């Protein structure tokens, strides 16, 4: 019914690997549906009926032409105090998706299907001093379904998306090719649109980055996996004074652009331990314990009046499947 395995020598390009062009997390890569959640209305709006966040256009303008329109634009971004005003289901519409989505899946494949977080979560695994839990339950036509079961931070990041898009969430349903046995059909929240280049732009809140600090380069690494796992999307960095919280820096960055920052051969030079984050190895990682998920879940299932298994994943890298209540579900 259960299973210990340890995934710890799993086969890896050196830690010190370096390849110019990002490699693909997943192949032929496509939007198949996206909606609109209006939390209000209890209602899912699909595809030509759902509302895009809009980026904001002097935010456009400043990426495509790198500089304000003037002075007057630029002080409405450049020098707010993201700190101002401090002091004051998404498995349903999964399970949405995938009804819609589900005659046009490969029958010849095992595909998992799951919230963008979880996956980065699982090809975060070799990089964390933190272990993995999560619920992944073997559903009747094969296919996986995975799932679950600093507050001035967070906040300065919601007035970041705040100031320069135009409640309400809006989701990009995804597809994609892992394996010659494993698809993903994943699930992403899109903070907006840049309605310049017609691309979903990720709008995250830094401060400078300190290459060489263990925290930024796992969020440099988790960055460039979540929008790897997309087939068009750019980033959007505010980088906020560390004293004061003023907004100090815009800066755009493709996939190609944040790949370079954390995989040159210059900054593969510096000692570490979580295989010093090469974006190359969180690939191999991801192409393995994928396969190993896939075989073993499946496996177990057979023998076994579960569906739904606890899967575990040490810091050690190794990992561990025991079947849950049949009486149980987690929502």
């Amino acid at each position: 019914g259960s299973l210990v395995l340890s995934c710890k020598k799993f086969p890896h390009v050196s830690v010190n690997y370096v390849v110019d062009k990002t490699p693909k997390l997943l192949t032929d890569c496509k939007e198949v549906h996206n909606c609109s959640y209006i939390i209000n209305d209890a209602t899912l709006l699909w595809n030509e009926a759902s509302r895009k966040p809009r980026l904001r256009p002097e935010v456009c303008t400043y990426i495509k032409d790198s500089k304000w329109e003037n002075k007057a634009v630029k002080d409405s971004f450049i020098g707010i105090d993201l700190t101002k005003g401090y002091d004051d289901n998404s498995l349903v519409i999964l399970k949405e998706a995938y009804q819609r989505y589900e005659k046009t899946l490969n029958p010849e494949k095992t595909t998992f299907v799951s919230l963008r977080h979880h996956i980065i979560d699982i090809i975060m695994c070799p990089f964390l001093d933190e272990p993995l839990s999560l619920l992944m339950t073997v559903q009747p036509d094969k296919n996986i379904l995975i799932s679950v079961d600093n507050k001035k931070i967070c906040y300065t990041g919601f007035a970041l998306e705040d100031l320069l898009i135009e409640h309400e969430l809006y989701y990009s349903i995804v597809h994609g090719s892992l394996n010659d046995e494993i698809d993903l059909l994943i699930q992403a929240e899109m903070d907006s649109i840049n309605t310049l280049t017609d691309t979903y732009t990720e709008i995250k809140s830094s401060v400078h980055f300190k290459l060489g600090n263990t925290y930024h380069r796992r969020k440099l690494l988790r960055m460039w996996i979540q929008t790897n796992l997309l087939p068009k999307s750019d980033l959007l960095i505010g980088f906020r004074n560390s004293y004061s919280n003023e907004l100090e820096q815009l800066k755009a960055y493709k996939i190609q652009d944040i790949y370079h920052k954390i995989n040159n051969s210059s900054i593969v030079g510096k000692p570490g331990k979580f295989y010093k984050f090469n974006p190359n190895v969180a690939n191999d990682w991801f192409q393995h314990i994928f396969q190993v998920l896939k075989q073993n879940l499946l496996l177990l299932s057979q023998e076994s009046t579960s569906t739904t298994f606890k899967v575990q994943i040490d810091t050690n890298l190794t990992l561990s499947i025991s079947p849950a209540s049949q009486f149980v579900t987690a929502l």
